[PDB]
């Protein structure tokens, strides 16, 4: 458990999907345990089915949820024993190769969000911020582009941040529930304020496949700026790839 | 001097070439000053000055072929925390330098460079020097590098002072073997930080307008004997600039 991570996955109305993903993820090296946030209330959990198709490499804990909230996966689950958490949306398939590499990167930067989906905030009028990706002009006056966030939906991060998230101003808790989204934007804020460093590091995926309420995202950023009284997100243009994978990719 | 770096370069009979490269490097942002070590026998200085003015001070220092064998010298003229070292047969785009320097600023205790290399061992205690033509020593897939050469690299000037403090056996070894200061530097840096001696930054535009592989294999083993241990740590981290080239993230 000291050299592994816990996969936390939230699902709703995607069962045949969930099981397919699980078949994949259960086999990834260094995976210590899986927690399946069962968001389909008043519905029979797929746990009986999962067990019927056993044995499985690791324990899988299915957890029925009170309501159908987004920040539910951001809860502090007592069954998480690892220092690293791997959060993946129930519609995303990330290769073992990518996970093994990204986890090894997270181990060297334990206090940052190591992930495959980078995003950023921009400003063209003082004090007002907007949410976007590479379709938006870069902030810095220099070359390339910048990112100030790494979405948690496909990332590795310290489990302590989930506990830290619970201690955030209620104002933030409201916002999350009010928009039924924006969690990762709140997490990126949290992490960067805690570390004084860019909230995350972008690890370019070699094989990630998908089987955002942009406007609300922007809205959330400005709201959050009030709450935290400022914009703490730090830009970064660091993109990490695995040396020699694919072969000769260094030249 | 704050947030700036000093370029230390060596030139071997190539005035035309030297001034060409110098015309290039003088205009790289954040460059505070240049130091040119050249083999004596008339200097390039007068010619360089005659074609002034220039953005930064360039200091010419005459040296015998002997001393020049040693690139790990301490020049009192260096006033910056970081040093950029480049062979006089290499043109590194300003874009690579500007980006590489910004990475060095975040990892000032590591060698941020463009040429990765590694050591391998197929028999306990016996190492060999090489590049990607050799099998990865590491865990699973991909490859590994345990060194980043100082030529085409940014690194802390303090390491030059720290080198001077290494055991006499290291100094003697370096003076006996041709190059090998590279090996010494990488050994020195990792021992001091407990981390990979360097981080490989993939160059976008670097051009070469000699690595004594066997001798470097020899030095690694010699240095393993001298330090009584192999400190080189493997890393498979390759850094590239987000968005440069455009959409390179996908």
């Amino acid at each position: 458990a000291l050299d592994s991570f816990t996969l936390i996955m939230q699902t709703y109305n995607r069962t045949d999907l969930l099981l397919r993903l699980l078949n994949h993820y259960q086999a990834v090296p260094s995976l210590h345990k899986v927690i399946v946030v069962w968001n389909n209330v008043g519905e029979k959990g797929p746990e009986e089915l999962w067990n019927s198709l056993g044995p499985h490499p690791i324990p899988v804990i299915f957890k029925p949820q009170t309501a159908n909230k987004m920040r539910n996966r951001l809860q502090v689950f007592p069954e998480v024993e690892t220092n690293a958490v791997l959060m993946v949306d129930d519609d995303t398939l990330i290769s073992a190769q990518d996970l093994v590499f990204a986890f090894s990167i997270w181990q060297q930067f334990p206090d940052q969000i190591i992930g495959f989906v980078p995003r950023k905030h921009v400003s063209t009028s003082s004090g007002i911020y907007s949410y976007g990706g590479f379709e938006l002009q870069t902030p810095g006056p220099g070359n390339g582009d910048q990112y100030s966030m790494v979405l948690i939906g496909a990332s590795f991060f310290n489990s302590k941040y989930l506990e830290l998230f619970q201690k955030q101003p209620a104002a933030v808790h409201a916002l999350i529930d009010e928009t039924q989204n924006c969690d990762d934007i709140a997490m990126n804020f949290l992490v960067t304020r805690h570390t004084g460093k860019p909230s995350g590091i972008f690890v370019k995926p070699i094989n990630m496949v998908n089987l955002e309420h942009f406007l609300q995202r922007s809205y959330c950023i400005n709201k959050l700026v009030n709450i935290y009284d400022g914009m703490p997100l730090k830009y970064s243009n660091i993109m990490i790839s695995q040396f020699g994978f694919p072969y000769a990719n260094h030249k």
